[PDB]
């Protein structure tokens, strides 16, 4: 749909047939979900933003619902302060901000 | 204007006379723009990211330019690794996210 930005951009999503809440997050490349129980095997890795660099645990082809869109993609799983659906899986859904 | 979300979502903004390239960053409740000599009375503020906070210095009614479009706001100013124009801004330019 057309989302002003008014308001912070959460929007539900369904991974790993759990509800959660996420920010579509214009600003990140990837997608990272606080620490949660994911199947499937994952390895760890490292990412940045502001403040630092934080350890979390990339889960490949995670089939994922993003306000009722699939999409299937890299997920990252670590502590980060919100969940987080980064343009790696906003270009799936075929999201645009415009001019 | 609208954050362009796919590559990276950088565009051209002025402030305090430079000509300079911002990410458009849904998810950044406010803009950072790095280190860089505006006069004004400032105010020490922290703000939190991915991995932690960040010292910066606060100035509000700051004239800023996104892609052609005039915006006034608070800009906070500090050790930024990119100058990112939060949804403060993104509102006042009518940016949209749309699937
Ligand atoms: C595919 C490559 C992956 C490998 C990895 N890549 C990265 O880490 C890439 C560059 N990082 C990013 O893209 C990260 C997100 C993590 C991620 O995407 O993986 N982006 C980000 O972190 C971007 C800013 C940024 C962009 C580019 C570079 C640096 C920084 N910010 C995202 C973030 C979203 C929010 C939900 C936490 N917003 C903010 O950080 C803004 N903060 C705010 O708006 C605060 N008011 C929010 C509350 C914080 N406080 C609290 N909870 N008590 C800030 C910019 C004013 C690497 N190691 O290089």
């Amino acid at each position: 749909p057309q989302i002003t930005l008014w308001k912070q951009p959460l929007v539900t999503i369904k991974i790993g047939g759990q509800l959660k809440e996420a920010l579509l997050d214009t600003g990140a490349d990837d997608t990272v979900i606080e620490e949660m129980s994911l199947p499937g095997r994952w390895k760890p890795k490292m990412i940045g933003g502001i403040g630092g660099f934080i350890k979390v645990r990339q889960y490949d082809q995670i089939i994922i619902e993003i306000a009722g869109h699939k999409a299937i993609g890299t997920v990252l799983v670590g502590p980060t302060p919100v969940n987080i659906i980064g343009r790696n899986l906003l270009t799936q859904i075929g999201a645009t901000l415009n001019f």
